[PDB]
């Protein structure tokens, strides 16, 4: 079906229904831009930046050089066609942050304004951003990528990074990634279809949980589609997740929600499943948990 | 049993084991103070303070008038002894803070310095307090009150409140109380052991769980026993269940938690019964929810 096995075993079509798919949702992604006129993510962008100086300091290109970009962007939000893929939240809205080069590498500073841009930003209506993901790792601590983190974080928007691929198979080695590394961010770590762990995944004290990472289909360049590998493509699993979420909690709770609350919410759709906390966190992204543990049995029409 | 009914839906002797009963967690209770000398709490009671004028603005005079925060005590951690009952946190050591009268009334401003004391307390060691109790109730929100409240979060600790007795049995009247009407707070109402939403029980948008409050049978004045009843006996269940979540989930993931991890951990043991967010918040406590859904399944010798 149009719906790959990760929006699949992540339970998302469960919860559609109840969440309104996302709808009213901006998520920025940050990454190496996108292909905006790909037919399975075109009504989904509202927007973008470029702060690479790809194509010379050109600050509103934003299209893709890699292809990363344009498949994180596919697992977020490929809309529903018949076509192709559809992801976590197909109805939630994307705005693209290019701060990575076509070599997928970029400089501290390009992601920290991203992150700032993304928070600072409002369109048209005063329509701001709710959830940020970033599918990209460096291995150095530099205070200010921590302050616009903490930026973010504290003026109600959700950071959501991969974990990082620099890891074995022991649960007990820990090995580190920014921003992922940083407590304030929702770190996700990757498994495979079989809940297997996925042999590159970084483990610390930081990890928050973990979602479908291993060969996963989606959107590519040249209106394409291809399966990479990666906490890259784990982590937009659970940004996706959190539009889905915020909704579903903000009718249930009947108002706004913070940040924290967001949080607990994500977690209690998190099952473990035999790793340690430092391998997944809080378990693997289950969307339908909740109703699962409720069980009220409801009449038909 | 020693063990009473409420210690035992909401799961607490499933997770003592891994918990350390709540060994090494200081949990202040904000009361009518509490009878220093009952045999089921003596060795958990490792000081306390007056803030009322009962006995003529007597700093170090924190007995009990009313019976109520003996009550409460006994909940949170009465010991296990062969003899009465035994607390969600038997192992857990209370710091006893009177701020309510014989006439169980208080004014909010020995409220609000009864939050501050605990907060900024320290004792001998530098074993200072992580969760604060509050099952007191008022009409009126009176900033300060809030920043008490605000002060106390961000200093890593927890705040449990009685959501109030002053409802219909209608999930969509809502009716408040402060501090529970705060965020910031955790919010408890109550349910009887038939999980049937006790009638006086507050409901609002700002519910957190709930917890068993109706008939609890615990320590009493006198070195007695007693059956109280009111969102007052809901709220200890879910303090003594943090002291045993901290621990747990300490252990678990290998490192301090922030307040934020701490509430996420709360509601994930959290199990919703089937009436709205604003009367039962995320759920009913259950401790053992975690290791329920995750099912693993490990040797006996
Ligand atoms: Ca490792
Ligand atoms: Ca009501
Ligand atoms: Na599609
Ligand atoms: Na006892
Ligand atoms: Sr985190
Ligand atoms: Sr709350």
């Amino acid at each position: 079906s149009e719906v790959p096995m990760g929006v699949e075993i992540v339970e998302a079509p469960a919860v559609w229904r109840a969440s309104a798919k996302g709808a009213g949702q901006i998520i920025g992604v940050i990454d190496t831009g996108c292909q905006v006129d790909h037919p399975d993510l075109a009504e989904r962008i509202i927007g973008g930046v470029n702060l690479t100086t790809d194509y010379g300091g050109d600050e509103t290109n934003f299209s893709d050089n890699n292809g990363h970009g344009t498949h994180v962007a596919g697992t977020v939000a490929a809309a529903e066609t018949g076509s192709g893929v559809v992801g976590v939240a197909p109805k939630a809205d994307l705005f693209i942050i290019k701060a990575l080069s076509g070599d997928g590498s970029g400089e501290m500073g390009w992601i920290a304004k991203a992150i700032r841009y993304a928070v600072d930003w409002r369109g048209p209506k005063g329509e701001q951003m709710r959830i940020i993901t970033m599918s990209l790792g460096g291995p150095t601590d530099s205070e200010e990528l921590h302050d616009a983190v903490k930026y973010a974080v504290s003026n109600n928007v959700s950071v959501v990074c991969a974990a990082g691929n620099e890891g074995d198979g022991r649960e007990d080695t820990n090995e580190f990634a920014y921003p992922a590394a940083y407590n304030e961010v929702i770190a996700v770590g990757a498994v495979d279809f079989d809940l297997r762990l996925s042999d590159f995944t970084n483990t610390n004290e930081e990890i928050d949980i973990v979602a479908p990472g291993v060969g996963i289909k989606s959107t590519y360049l040249d209106s394409g589609y291809a399966e990479l590998s990666g906490t890259a493509m784990a982590a937009p699993h659970v940004a996706g997740a959190l539009a889905l979420i915020i909704n579903l909690a903000e009718d249930a709770f009947k108002r706004s929600l913070s940040e924290t609350e967001i949080y607990a919410q994500l977690v209690r759709r998190a099952t473990p499943i035999g790793f340690t906390a430092q391998a997944e966190g809080n378990g693997f992204l289950t969307l339908d948990l909740v109703e699962r543990i409720t069980g009220q049995f409801t009449e038909k029409g």
